[PDB]
């Protein structure tokens, strides 16, 4: 319907559950979209559930959240989210391009993940699934958080779980890429206990705050860039 006639696909950026997450363009306004496509039942309580996505993100402006544009439902079977396209790299495949040497850069989009996080949970919100590809790097490389592995989940609720997360992302951004996945499971299961030797006496406290086992013992994203741990 609407999404055939007024768009044209471009790519598929994501694939699963959830359903999908298409690259587009606008025919008329000529820009590009993020597009959530979710299949769904009219008038259903699974409908109500996923509509309060809609909801949600119609009422986040924070420069650092994925702008939402609009949302409809298609032939009863489709709902359409259309969001901004970041143009660039995801934060995933920025830090394998070595994010780590460049430090200045490395602490900027830490604290703008930290904005992003502080603005969300201020309006009552948990992610509940921060991770690297769900960050978003624009055309001015500012960071957007979206959402569409269990290494990035806490043990245990609570928003103290998004700053779990937050302390694995941080650590990825702070340490050189790890090409092979048996380092990557060895060094990030040795964050989670009661750190690698080549490691940042500043990074490693602000990790190993989030990456308490107690949520209790974390600290708030407003607490965290209020901390003089940051510059
Ligand atoms: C509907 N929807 C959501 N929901 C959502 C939920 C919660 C929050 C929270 F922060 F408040 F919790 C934010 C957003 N996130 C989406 C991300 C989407 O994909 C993209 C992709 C790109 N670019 C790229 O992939 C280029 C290739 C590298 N840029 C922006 N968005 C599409 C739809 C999304």
């Amino acid at each position: 319907s609407r999404y055939f006639i007024e768009f044209e696909e471009l790519q598929l950026l994501g694939k699963g559950a959830f359903g999908a997450v298409i690259k587009v363009q606008n025919k008329l306004d000529g820009c590009c979209y993020a597009v959530k496509r979710i299949p769904i039942n009219p008038a259903s309580r699974q409908f109500r559930r996923i509509k309060g996505e809609v909801t949600l993100l119609s009422r986040l402006h924070h420069e650092n959240i994925v702008r939402y544009y609009n949302a409809w439902i298609e032939n009863v079977h489709y709902l359409y989210i259309q969001m901004e396209y970041c143009e660039a790299s995801t934060l995933r495949d920025t830090i394998d391009q070595g994010l780590y040497r460049d430090t200045v850069r490395l602490w900027r989009l830490f604290r703008e993940i930290l904005d992003g996080l502080a603005y969300i949970h201020e309006k009552g919100m948990i992610h509940r699934n921060l991770k690297p590809v769900n960050i978003f790097l624009d055309s001015d490389d500012h960071v957007k958080i979206g959402d569409f592995a269990a290494l990035y989940v806490s043990p245990e609720y609570n928003q103290k779980v998004d700053l779990f997360s937050l302390g694995i992302i941080f650590f990825e951004m702070s340490y050189h890429p790890m090409v092979t996945a048996s380092e990557r499971i060895f060094v990030l299961n040795q964050l989670r206990d009661p750190f690698p030797e080549d490691f940042h006496a500043k990074q490693k406290s602000v990790i190993s705050w989030l990456l308490n086992h107690d949520p209790a013992k974390r600290p708030t994203a407003t607490e965290l860039l209020k901390s003089e741990l940051l510059p």
